[PDB]
């Protein structure tokens, strides 16, 4: 019968309320019990804060008039306010000191996917003190969480006023007995109620929760962890650069600060850093997350030496130049690793900090052809299977949805070993049509993929494999260089490919690495291992990159 | 018979060259004349510095080595080097010391206007200081102005290794004696010489442009100032964003630092801020230029209402929403300047700072409908030509070549008056059919903005018009309040319709606005005096922006 969920903010999403603060102050300062709250109610509906709270005046304009009624009210209560009294000062530390409540917002992200209309309803005024960006990036960080927000101040009118729930049941397209108001002030929830929605006063979270658990019939309270913010792609902004004639790059971008570069690994799209991409947003970062060459929307020539390590890395390069980036961090994966490897390199200069997942830097053999290098390790026999430009193409290409779905497995579901692919003719040889869906992984993220490769298919990816020769010559003109600007590694427990043990030696080129270990974590690193894999990154370029 | 032009780095493009600081520490520490130099040089094409200079080692790899070398130099002369004696802080020191020598770059800009093929030629090396990013930002700047930058330490040779002349000769496409090169060491010159290139031993910048000079036959010293850069479409970053299901946003980025938003007048472009595109990035921000709803590559859906200045706010709100921007700097001009100065007033906490070029801000009539208000000026007729839907669209797509080369003019180059344009029916009735090229734009740049407005012709920016009465009646809601963010007016001299009095009153509502003044400067603010526009810009973003 619900079919919609509404959320105040103050007090709801946000704790502490700023009233809170409001009393705090108060016994703080030893004023009168109250004081503060009859000056910020002055005058009720023709009040300063109404005035606020609609729209009319900004805050900055408030602020003064807010003094005035704190000095009415302290000359009728017969006391004096403080030397250096300041509503400015008090109203900052309180709405910076206000953090979003995860118990709440998870319980409405769980509501949301399970169907619900979701939206904040809240008091709240246009903000322009020169500390204003702190509520804003709040702000932002909620409402991508929620269908609607709706602010008094930006629609003129307020909780309590009938005429928001009006406007709060039409923006909802939902009648008064489908919708749960959760609020903490008693008042407001009053005409909720007399049109016959669900109501919650919100005092302690965790009661909160119960009520409404009990109400929609949903586990919210004491269930499992949720993954990261994931991303629409259709949401996301989309960016493309020309680096040459023939050859456009296309990025997704995120956030706002130092710039970070994320470089996927095969068979793969930027769509692999899905989990990251909002949690370094959030976390201070600019993040660019690349479709490498060859894949999804960026170009993918047919030529093999298009795809050798120095034009990828070159290629890199303008496109930090066209951009207009002197730096970036680079974060790779796979593939990608060996790259933002070979980006520090030959191109420090331009790398604030480099990380791979998974992929070690180990320096070429100067003494032994690359190919003779990859039939000495047993695990590689799949990459001689992707030499001979055609084979490995048309067994990928042939069902895109099997594919993926058979690559894309957590340790424990493998279906697939790379073992003696050359002998056993093929990847999938011995592995089903219609795999199971893995638990990493939804049916529509499988989707997406499938959709991507449409466009070029494997020759692009495949070719990042077939220049052995070329990347070793290149790579041995940096056999007497160091990492030394800051690199983090990060190893996978239960990668079977790129085992944890060949990063060993990682210490003696990259003399101050920093490493970082997931356990009981796959090869595709970050869609089997998002949250741990955020908290080490973040950790890291807090550390390192600022 | 000259047809490419090279350039050294340092003591060339930039200054001090860094042997110019070897020398002067020599002096300030009272060491032995040359020791630094000495050990600088040791071991020839073995030494150090030759390893360092062809990719073998980075610089921090390097700087040890240069120590045992001052180190054995000091000893065989028989001094002693002074307490806390650091080879990093002496070429720390250096190395951000060196600035673009702006008549040299200056000159190999124009020569590559008249057709010359411009190359950097210099021995370098891979950087990775902690304080690498300076020199990065210095070559970002360079680079971008020159065909090829061959870089030692990325070619494996250096100066006067002879090798690296035919690389360079080769890279050019050129023979010998259709090159001249410029360099302040005289070694350098000597192979360039034997091969048959002209050459220049750059000692004093302007004799060295007098040589250039004589020898090109084109004038580069004293000659007049020059454009601002500007910026090719097809090497721009381009960005994308859904605003909502029918309609996208389309921008141009560049820079990094705090996000600045561009927003354009009618009838232009992302385009019409070539000029302020490039400065800004330098000057350390984020240019974001958009291209405004109706326009370009942005969505121009035909209703009139999805154009009040309600909507297109809430859209680019939503734009900074997806692209996970918290605030922006608004730069507007003409109706961008209208929207700006809007979005301070409805969303401050979005706004870092806003800024318009020729609109002031003006607070509606609460008892005078719009129209009314409009027949009171007669210098803003044309905009009750505007709208009839349809009438102003067929005068305007009716030829696109015609009409802009007819709007885009300086003062003194007018072809049109905006007055009685109803009576005389339309705006280029008493005009060319084929208008001379005004001296502030090429053909090209004309044929650019013809190209755009084939995409969707006139109907979504002349809707931007059609809304008098829609945003009045919004504007009013905003009549309590006041732009308390920081806030620049620049006003243009010569803008005929958007005249500087106008502005006179707009402390009333700003009390700390900022102001800016243009001499000799027509409407169209930006191609008009990009100079002067990038300088004031740039200034007010460095005090009220950061
Ligand atoms: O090829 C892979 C990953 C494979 C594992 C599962 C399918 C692809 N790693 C690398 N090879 C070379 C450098 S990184
Ligand atoms: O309409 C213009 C500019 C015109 C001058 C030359 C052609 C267009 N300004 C504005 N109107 C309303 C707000 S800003
Ligand atoms: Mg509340
Ligand atoms: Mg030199």
């Amino acid at each position: 019968t619900l079919r919609a969920a509404v959320f105040d903010l103050d007090g709801v999403l946000a704790l502490p309320a700023v009233f809170g603060v409001l009393g705090r102050t108060e016994e703080a300062l030893a004023l009168p019990r109250g004081l503060l709250n009859d000056a910020f109610q002055k005058g009720g509906p023709e009040g300063a804060t109404t005035r606020l709270m609609k729209g009319e005046i900004t805050l900055s304009q408030w602020i003064p008039l807010m003094e005035e009624n704190c000095r009415k009210c302290s000359e009728t209560a017969k006391v004096c306010l403080p030397k250096n009294f300041s509503i400015k000062e008090i109203f900052d530390k309180a709405i910076s000191a206000r953090k979003i409540n995860r118990p709440m917002l998870q319980a409405a992200l769980m509501l949301r996917k399970k169907g619900f209309t979701t939206a904040i309803l809240t008091n709240t005024w246009l903000d322009d003190r020169a500390e204003r960006d702190g509520l804003a990036q709040l702000m932002c960080e909620l409402k991508m969480h929620f269908d609607f927000l709706i602010e008094s101040c930006q629609v003129g009118m307020v909780k309590p006023e009938p005429q928001i729930y009006k406007f709060l049941l039409d923006t909802l397209k939902a009648s008064p007995s489908e919708v749960v108001f959760l609020d903490d002030i008693g008042a407001n929830l009053k005409p909720a109620r007399d049109l016959g929605m669900v109501t919650i006063l919100v005092q302690d979270t965790d009661t909160a929760l119960k009520e409404l658990e009990k109400v929609t019939g949903i586990q919210l309270l004491n269930t499992p962890a949720p993954l990261p913010t994931s991303c629409n792609p259709s949401d996301m902004s989309h960016g493309y650069v020309t680096v040459k004639p023939r050859v456009r790059l296309h990025f997704v971008e995120l956030g706002s600060g130092p710039a970070v570069c994320l470089c996927h690994g095969f068979p793969e799209s930027w769509y692999s850093w899905r989990y990251q991409i909002p949690a370094l947003a959030q976390a201070g970062y600019r993040v660019l997350a690349m479709d490498m060459k060859g894949y999804g929307e960026s170009s993918a020539p047919p030529e093999i030496e298009e795809y050798c390590m120095e034009v990828l890395c070159k290629e890199m390069v303008t496109f930090l130049d066209k951009l207009g980036l002197s730096q970036a961090v680079f974060i790779g994966h796979d593939w990608g690793g060996m790259l933002v490897w070979y980006m520090a390199l030959f191109y420090p200069e331009r790398v604030r900090a480099v990380a791979s997942l998974n992929t070690p830097f180990i320096p070429a053999n100067p003494n032994m052809s690359p190919l003779e290098s990859i039939k000495a390790n047993p695990v590689f026999d799949y990459q001689l299977y992707f030499q001979e430009p055609g084979v490995a193409e048309a067994e990928l290409e042939q069902n895109l949805s099997r594919t993926f779905k058979s690559l894309f497995r957590a340790s424990d579901e493998s279906v697939l070993s790379m073992h003696k692919v050359c002998e056993a003719g093929g990847l999938f040889v011995n592995s089903p049509e219609e795999p199971s869906l893995s638990r990493m992984v939804t049916e529509e993220e499988i989707q997406f993929y499938v959709q991507q490769f449409k466009k070029s298919g494997f020759r692009g990816p495949l070719n990042w494999y077939r220049n052995m020769e070329r990347n070793w010559k290149w790579a041995c003109k940096s056999l007497g260089r160091k990492i030394l600007i800051p690199a983090l590694m990060v190893t996978a427990e239960k990668d079977f490919v790129l085992v944890p043990q060949m990063s060993q030696h990682m210490e003696d080129w990259i003399p101050h690495l920093k490493r970082g270990h997931i356990e009981d974590c796959g090869h595709w690193t970050q869609m089997d291992k998002p949250t741990e894999v955020n908290q080490i990154l973040i950790k890291w370029l807090d550390s390192d990159a600022r």
